[PDB]
């Protein structure tokens, strides 16, 4: 069926292909050699999904799976376990290149506790760093958050605390305990004097996407196109920090992708300066990541923002794949990146759309398909009540 | 995760317990040598869906998959070729067990035109098989059809008429243009005068219960439970038919599964006497050959809401845990979709309850159509079209 949403496409008028000195190639890697001594490490698969490409008109559609990446089933602790461990080798006085995770687990010291708000994953990626550690966790959710979010985080060991306010209201509060109790914060955004740790987040973000690019050497591809989908830009900015510096940002055609109830990126995109703004899980924003606005500003093609219940279509799409396709587990959040390409397909404008955003019989699309089913109740209502359809 | 569709369960007042010889094991086993001959067999994949039988909390859901019959994406073909067949050795002086599809396809000249209406699978396999053994086909189908179906037949080098009239009204035509003409009506139901096409055919349907209960004795299990979609009754009549000779009628609880607008079976269970719907399940009047095994040995009845069907579809489509996926079309997935139905309902243990269904039971599921409207199948498991709320 022929049906019309919401999608705003702005070209990135502050384009300047400046690559970023925190974020490239070798601190990647290095990021990658620590991730490569985690028990049950395994990059997570490349999925081609030939059948889709050949009905959206392009060449090739590839979706990397974050739901696989070692059972927390999202993407987030690759920065997440990596900020932990630096923040640890620091105050021990330990060289993170030259020991393994498994010295780190029985490291002896003084301990540390962290603290952190989240909305599902960051939180639980911190948790889960700090149970393999033997460090202590206090992680703070907002009202309304699912009781599954909150358990999988109980599950790490840590404690987990659900606020009576929103996500904001919240941050403040981990941040004035933290002061009153001497816990580190660990967000996965900056702000003036906090940039140590998100910056760490962001480095090891990258490992995603030094295995997505070694994926596709290994399949004799060269993508032209990424989607980003961005909450505050901190995978955003880390991963097209990587792939720029691999690919040229004038050589590749990146899209950031945010819900337009929450597109703090896309309002930036247009004005040029910081534009500060309930969300899908993920994809939150208040004011932008301003190490990964750098990024974005400097080297993001395009700026997209969509209305929710195109993530909602990619849930689905990937879902129940077409043809020969393989299937893909992908919550909300997850996979608006897909979403937007299925959106773009049955659009009337689906001609001027794919011009705009430049996707012909050539295309070889980069897709981050960043957690799988977080919220099972949610995906279920989704894939198998229809919830959140096109009409309605 | 709550949600209350309309599914109406009845018992069978006028259960007896009466198998029919003529449905049975012995005639289901002669189609199925029939079958077995036709290049390219393969009985249809018996799938386990442990993980959702699990969150549903039976024992097993097993789903007989007729997407892979053939490259025809629907059962069908299992009684029209058998069908044709028949009716092309009767009237040839042909054997049936030493039959020729390359001779037939070759062979010069008296030719059988066979004619039919169809909302899409029956006259599809109607088409493949007058292709196969060289015969005609006119295939009749009524307004608004699904161009993707017009050409599936055409592309098997039949004719097919789109009309501007409904189901039944495009029947009559067909009806009145073979007696015009001298064609053969070759019909998946019955009526006064019209019972011997309709016996094949739903002899040549029981093949998919051979196969499901081979496959059941091979993994070692004995369903407790079938369900079994109705339009007018044929292939449930067929199906049924063969599995309480197998199994017995009380030993198998047997649940008949119809739509909302098309409930014809289900409004003949509570009264007693014979009284554009989603593809394949269309009815208005029910088939008086099904209706005798029915009436028998069918447990109950149920009459559900349309978007049952659509919820069955993304259950198949998507499904739980580490399950295997299936393609199932709207009236291929609504036995499925009851299951799923009476687990978000409010009411589920005293559905459950009602249904006979327990940590202990054992589901037999049938399939009977893969994606046949390709453009339906993506609005309904993409799109959300006909969705729960």
């Amino acid at each position: 069926s022929v049906f019309s949403l919401k999608i705003d496409i702005a070209d990135n008028k502050f384009f300047n292909g400046e690559t970023s000195p925190l974020f490239s190639q070798s601190q990647a890697k290095l990021a990658r050699q620590f991730h490569q001594k985690i028990a049950g490490y395994r990059p997570t698969p490349l999925c081609a999904l030939d059948d889709l490409a050949n009905l959206f008109g392009v060449k090739k559609i590839l979706v990397k799976d974050e739901s696989k990446r070692f059972g927390l089933n999202a993407f987030k602790m690759l920065g997440g376990a990596y900020a932990i461990a630096q923040l640890l080798c620091e105050k021990y006085h330990l060289d993170i290149e030259t020991l393994s995770f498994e010295h780190l687990k029985n490291a002896i010291g003084e301990k540390m506790t962290f603290a952190t708000t989240t909305d599902g994953n960051h939180g639980r990626g911190v948790a889960w760093a700090a149970q393999q550690l033997g460090q202590n966790a206090v992680i703070y959710m907002p009202k309304g958050s699912a009781q599954e979010r909150v358990d999988a985080i109980l599950n790490l060991g840590a404690e987990c605390i659900v606020t009576d306010m929103n996500y904001d209201d919240t941050v403040r509060l981990t941040m004035q305990h933290a002061q009153q109790h001497g816990w580190e914060v660990v967000q996965d955004t900056a702000w003036e004097g906090y940039t140590k740790i998100p910056t760490w987040i962001m480095q090891g973000y990258a490992t995603l996407a030094d295995e997505a690019v070694e994926q596709m050497r290994e399949m004799g591809v060269t993508p032209t196109h990424v989607l980003l989908q961005a909450g505050v830009g901190a995978m955003a900015g880390g991963v097209l920090g990587y792939l720029v510096d691999v690919y040229s940002p004038q050589n590749l055609h990146s899209i950031i992708v945010e819900p337009d109830k929450a597109d703090c990126i896309y309002r930036s995109g247009v004005k040029g300066d910081i534009v500060n703004v309930t969300i899908m899980a993920g994809l939150a924003c208040g004011e932008p990541n301003p190490l990964g606005w750098e990024i974005l500003r400097n080297c993001a093609t395009q700026f997209i923002s969509c209305q929710d219940s195109v993530a909602a279509l990619g849930m689905r799409v990937l879902g129940n794949p077409y043809g020969n396709d393989p299937r893909i587990i992908s919550g909300e959040s997850g996979a608006v990146g897909l979403g937007v390409l299925a959106a773009v397909h049955y659009h009337p404008q689906r001609q001027s759309l794919m011009e705009k955003l430049a996707l012909n019989k050539d295309a070889v699309v980069l897709v981050i398909s960043t957690e799988g089913d977080t919220d099972v109740k949610h995906y279920r209502e989704v894939v198998w009540e229809g919830k959140h359809a096109v009409a309605p």
